[PDB]
């Protein structure tokens, strides 16, 4: 009972999700920036990456359960690709426009105007990638990913491409994704 236990704070998905990076640990975050649960582990998650090896990274898909949501999975596209060393400090802005000031950043019309208005990240180069082709395709992929994977819920946190977070709380759930991490980077060593 002392550490990871199969159905009790992980499961192992059914079919794997496939990692983007080859011999590295990765830790996944299926998320909504609509969803207070994820506003709220944001912080957590966030600040726990930051202890993160040079072999560990931090994935994150925005969940597409409707065509109005391709909108925000292609926010969260361009936030991706173009916020840099700001990427934490866009997020945490996104998720209180949505959860806290009730901005439906999900209109296109709106979300654009804001993006333009943003300098504590650089609204412009996100704004930039979201008017470019990869952010629609990384949208297209993120939904492809939460219909293939039948992500039901958010947030959802997945290490090494197979085994799912059974979060208690979101500060208890760092330390699985840490004893995940040593369980993937050893099997897959192993192998």
């Amino acid at each position: 009972p002392a550490g990871l236990v199969e159905g009790q704070n992980y499961t192992v998905l059914a079919n794997p999700i496939p990692q983007q990076q080859a011999g590295k640990v990765e830790v996944l975050e299926f998320f909504g920036y609509f969803c207070p649960h994820c506003a709220h582990l944001e912080p957590v998650l966030s600040k726990h990456a930051k202890s993160f090896k040079d072999d560990m990274y931090l994935r994150t898909e925005h969940v597409v359960w409707q065509k109005e949501m391709l909108t925000l999975a292609r926010l969260a596209a361009a936030v991706d690709m173009a916020a840099a060393d700001s990427k934490d400090v866009a997020n945490s802005h996104i998720f209180d426009a949505m959860v806290n000031q009730k901005i439906k950043l999900q209109n296109p019309e709106v979300l654009k105007k804001w993006l333009g208005e943003q300098t504590a990240f650089d609204g412009k180069k996100v704004l930039a990638a979201y008017e470019s082709p990869e952010s629609q395709a990384r949208a297209d992929k993120m939904q492809e990913l939460t219909e293939t994977f039948q992500i039901d819920g958010t947030p959802t946190v997945i290490v090494g491409g197979k085994y799912k977070v059974e979060f208690a709380d979101w500060e208890s759930g760092m330390n699985t994704i840490d004893l995940l991490a040593d369980k993937v980077r050893e099997e897959q060593k192993a192998a």
